C-alpha cells in the first residue's frame, strides 16, 4: 500500500494511468498538466497506490516503450516544491535536475542527456495554489496525424452556455475555436473549466469526431504562476516574466510585421513593451497610448523586451478626451498563452473583456 507520484516529461501519462489503474493499483484525485518557464513545455505528474514501486516503473517503462520519468513518495513530493518553482518562473539546468534525482535516490527513467527529467521533477513538485482544470478528449490511433473532424457551431454554442464555467475554448472576436488543437498529436480538443460539472456538460454538447480516451486534469494553466512581482527583484532579466509597473516614455510605434512597440519607465529604468501581431484587436488598445500614461504590464522578457499578455491603464497622461479608458486589456483568447491568468478570472474593476 505505497502512494508514490509519477512525474512524466499527456497522452502517454493517459496511457500510463489506465494500466496502473488496471494492472497495479488505482490513481489517487486528478493527473495534474504542469507547463514550465514559458520563455524556454508541458509536464503530466499523477499520484498512484501501488506495492511494487518497481513494479510501476516496470509498467511506464514499456508504455514510453510503444523521455523522462520520474517515482517520488508523497515525502519527497514536498521537498521538490522548490525545484518546481525555479523550473516554472526561472531557468535551470538539466545538472540541477540529476542531482535532485541523486541524492534522494528517486527511480526513475532517463533517455540521452535527460532534459525530460527536469519538467518530470517539475510537475511532482509543483505546489499549486490557484488552479484550472482541463478536459482533453483524444481521437482513435487510427486518426492520428489526419484532419480533426468537429461541428465549429457546437463550440460557439456551448461556450455561449457554459462560459464562464468554462473559458478561452473559442474566440468570438476573432472567430476560432481555439480549443482544437492543429498537430499530429492524439489530442482532439482541449476544453478549458472551473469544474467537472461544468467540463463534463461541455463534452456533452460538443460535437466531433468519436472520442477514444478522456482526461480531466488539475493544471497551473490560466494562473499567472510564472509572474515575478518587482517588489520581489532587484534587476529584471530575461526567460523571466514579470508583472511591472511604469510610464509610457516612447509612444506606441508600429514594425514590419504588425507589431506594436513602446517603453515605459520603470523603478529599473526604462524598459520595452510589445504587443506582436498575433495579440490581434489588442494592438488597438495599445496604439491609444501616449507619453505620460501609467501602467502596469504582465509579461515574459525576451531580448529585454516584454511580451505583453495583458496590461492595466492605471492613470492617462495628465494633460488630456482621449479614447483610453482605464482599466485592464488582455489579448484575446486565440493570442493567449498557457499560464496567462484571463481576466474574466479576476475579481478586479475596470476588466475590458473581449470574448
Ligand atoms: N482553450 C484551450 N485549450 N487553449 C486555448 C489556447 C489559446 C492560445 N492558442
Amino acid at each position: 500500500h505505497m502512494r508514490v507520484w509519477v512525474g512524466i516529461d499527456t497522452y502517454l501519462a493517459v496511457l500510463a494511468m489506465e494500466r496502473v489503474e488496471r494492472e497495479l493499483g488505482k490513481v489517487i484525485g486528478f493527473p495534474r498538466l504542469i507547463r514550465l518557464n514559458p520563455t524556454i513545455n508541458g509536464a503530466v505528474s499523477f499520484l498512484v497506490e501501488v506495492d511494487d514501486v518497481g513494479e510501476l516503473v516496470d509498467v511506464v517503462n514499456e508504455v514510453i516503450i510503444e523521455p523522462g520519468a520520474v517515482f517520488v513518495d508523497e515525502e519527497l513530493a514536498v521537498k521538490l516544491k522548490p525545484f518546481a518553482d525555479k523550473a516554472i518562473k526561472d531557468v535551470l539546468q538539466i545538472d540541477e535536475a540529476l542531482f535532485v534525482i541523486g541524492k534522494y535516490f528517486i527511480p526513475h527513467l532517463r533517455h540521452k542527456k535527460g532534459r525530460g527529467l527536469i519538467g518530470a521533477l517539475a510537475a511532482v513538485g509543483a505546489e499549486l495554489e490557484d488552479f484550472t482544470l482541463e478536459l482533453i478528449a483524444y481521437r482513435y490511433p487510427e486518426r492520428f496525424g489526419t484532419e480533426r473532424e468537429y461541428d465549429e457551431e457546437s463550440f460557439f454554442d456551448m461556450d455561449y452556455e457554459l462560459y464562464p464555467q468554462t473559458f478561452d475554448n473559442v474566440d468570438w472576436c476573432n472567430d476560432v475555436v481555439v480549443c482544437i488543437p492543429n498537430t499530429p498529436c492524439p489530442v482532439l480538443y482541449g476544453i478549458r473549466g472551473e469544474s467537472v460539472e461544468a467540463l463534463y456538460k461541455a463534452m456533452e454538447s460538443v460535437k466531433t469526431e468519436p472520442v477514444d480516451r478522456r482526461m480531466i486534469f488539475v493544471t497551473n494553466h490560466a494562473t499567472d504562476m510564472h509572474l515575478i512581482g518587482e517588489e520581489e527583484v532587484h534587476r529584471l532579466e530575461n526567460y523571466r516574466s514579470y508583472r511591472l509597473r511604469g510610464r509610457v516614455t516612447l509612444e506606441p510605434y508600429d514594425i514590419e510585421g504588425g507589431h506594436v512597440f513602446f517603453e515605459i519607465d520603470t523603478k529599473f529604468g526604462s524598459v520595452k513593451c510589445a504587443a506582436f501581431e498575433p495579440t490581434k484587436q489588442f494592438r488597438n488598445v495599445i496604439r491609444l497610448l501616449r507619453k505620460g500614461d501609467v501602467v502596469e504590464v504582465y509579461g515574459s522578457m525576451k531580448k529585454d523586451t516584454i511580451n505583453l499578455e495583458k496590461i492595466q491603464i492605471v492613470e492617462l497622461a495628465e494633460g488630456s478626451e482621449r479614447e483610453l479608458q482605464p482599466g485592464f486589456y488582455e489579448v484575446p483568447p486565440s493570442a493567449r498563452r498557457h499560464l496567462s491568468k484571463p481576466l474574466i478570472r479576476m475579481n478586479v474593476e475596470g476588466r475590458h473583456i473581449f470574448r
